[PDB]
């Protein structure tokens, strides 16, 4: 076997991955040992990213309310939380 | 010798791409001519995309018809412990004795 090779590059930044390091036994078809090692890598929580909802249309109570809320998730990319559409919901007095 | 290989195990990941590890035991000798554990990839469909609500919006009046609000949390999780609605930010302000003024007739402009 050669030199164990450096660790490459880990799966994700936070909340669990693997990483590889691979080694090559020249001059030999069935060596003693596994060519391949992994680890656990980047095993930190992801971070808790955040994002607002648009703020509720004003509305009276004079005083005029509104309200906005904050969808939070523990990812490693912002682009993979959205907040959906505003849902009204109407009924007569 | 080699033993007979061992079941595929546990995924790593419920989804996005997991390793999967099988293994064998050696008998009577430290090296043989092989690797003691294989891998495979197991769950490499995407992670779906989990959807909470928000809490309601007081019901309020329109102008008689009374409405309220919410919208909806939407993420790409393998877990739902890890996606959460935050607490609801509440922003008034005074409307005043024209019951509008500021809040809704703007700034009343009057030429003379």
């Amino acid at each position: 076997w050669t030199g164990w090779g450096p660790w490459e590059r880990c799966t994700a930044q936070c909340g669990g991955g693997i990483q590889a390091r691979r080694r090559i036994c020249e001059n030999g078809p069935d060596c003693a040992g596994c060519n391949v090692e992994y680890q656990s890598c980047n095993t930190n929580p992801c971070p808790e990213l955040k994002k607002t909802t648009p703020w509720t249309p004003w509305t009276p109570v004079h005083y005029e309310q509104r309200f906005r809320y904050t969808c939070k998730a523990r990812l490693a990319d912002p682009n993979l939380l959205e907040v959906g559409r505003q849902r009204i919901e109407m009924r007569y007095c």
